[PDB]
């Protein structure tokens, strides 16, 4: 229970139900590294599915029941045994209570049953942390898992711009996007968007942006233009538009990707080819991503799991790869790689994959 809750002092920046958003913080004095982690947990995109999420996933829509502390795990752990990478950093966990993939900029009002303020929550957390020691930082790593990983891609350059505009151009802003790199690929079985479960992420996100007043990074917005901003939620399309260094962690056979592809796991030829092609497409999208870790496993998220150190690609663990990334940001480094993508073509062809 080492990270302590702070509700935002600006109480106009709210969770979905208008309760104040917030963050959990464990300071490390004398460290100039700050890790801000964005929680995940899917999204909702219309009144009916947001109402259902409010009934049974209320902690993802409200701060009213949040505990006063949370325990840091994985990359948020302060113990070097669990976190070889950044155990001495200042740790921040930002709960996901906006259901908008961290993209929204709309308040609850006479027009809006819910507030979708994800993009403003991140900005407000950064602003309030500056007065709690972030002003002295050398590196701010914005990390996140699942929808929080996509949220890194959507917001890392805006955090960089915010700090520059606030007069902190020496803080190096970097991103770590875990399990947020999705493909707008053909589904294995096909359903028109006629309700929540049948609606593919491209259609659900196009609807969500309008419902949330969702915002995307400026260079990506300028490429795709009005009505096409949903493209910016897909990592392989938004990443090339970003300026901040971003390390991409993505299982090749991500369970959430398979879910949105209508795959539910003896596998016959059509599905075998489908799965193999998914891994091949994911690997292709990462070919020119220099800092990446993409194991051939059927799983979902990694960085805040306590056993995150166990998986390796080509003999290198993720904490090692992240350390090599830090060194690279001081020509490639002898024995300390940063681009680690499996080439074997089937889930758990890597023996270090999580056991489940
Ligand atoms: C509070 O947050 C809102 C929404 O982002 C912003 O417009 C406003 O300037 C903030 N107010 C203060 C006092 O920081």
């Amino acid at each position: 229970e080492d990270l302590r809750l702070h509700l935002l002092l600006n109480t106009s920046v709210t969770c979905n139900d208008g309760s104040p958003a917030g963050y959990y913080l464990k300071e490390s004095r004398g460290s100039r590294r700050w890790l801000l982690f964005l929680e995940g947990g899917w999204y909702c995109f219309n009144r009916e599915n947001c109402d259902s999420r409010y009934d049974t996933m209320r902690r993802l829509m409200s701060s009213r029941d949040w505990p006063r502390t949370r325990t840091g795990t994985g990359i948020l752990s302060s113990q070097p045994e669990e976190n070889p990478y950044w155990w001495n950093a200042n740790m921040v966990f930002i709960p996901y209570c906006s259901s908008d993939v961290w993209s929204g900029a709309s308040s609850k009002s006479e027009k809006n049953e819910y507030a979708f303020m994800g993009a403003l929550i991140i900005q407000e957390v950064v602003r309030e942390l500056l007065g709690r020691g972030l002003s002295g930082a050398k590196v701010l790593l914005l990390a996140g898992s699942s929808a929080g990983g996509t949220g890194v891609l959507l917001n890392v350059d805006r955090v960089a711009e915010q700090l520059e505009k606030l007069g902190y151009p020496a803080i190096q802003v970097r991103g770590l996007a875990d399990s947020g790199w999705f493909l707008d690929n053909k589904q294995y079985r096909h359903t028109d968007c006629v309700d929540t479960i049948t609606c593919a992420p491209t259609e659900a996100i196009r609807r969500g942006i309008r419902y949330w007043n969702g915002v995307v990074p400026e260079r990506c917005r300028r490429q795709f233009q009005e009505g096409e901003e949903w493209n910016c939620f897909f990592g392989y399309k938004v990443y090339p538009t970003l300026r901040s260094p971003v390390f991409v962690v993505q299982w090749l056979f991500d369970e959430a990707q398979l879910t949105v592809d209508n795959v539910h796991l003896p596998v016959q030829e059509g599905l075998r080819l489908y799965i193999q092609n998914l891994g091949r497409e994911l690997r292709h999208t990462l070919k020119d991503v220099p800092a990446s870790f993409a194991p051939a496993c059927l799983s979902h998220e990694i960085i805040i799991r306590s056993h995150w150190t166990d998986v390796q690609v080509k003999g290198t663990s993720l904490p090692r790869a992240l350390h090599c990334w830090d060194r690279s940001l001081h020509t490639p480094l002898k024995g300390c790689p940063v681009h680690l993508v499996d080439s074997c073509p089937w889930p758990h062809c890597n023996p270090s994959c999580p056991t489940g």
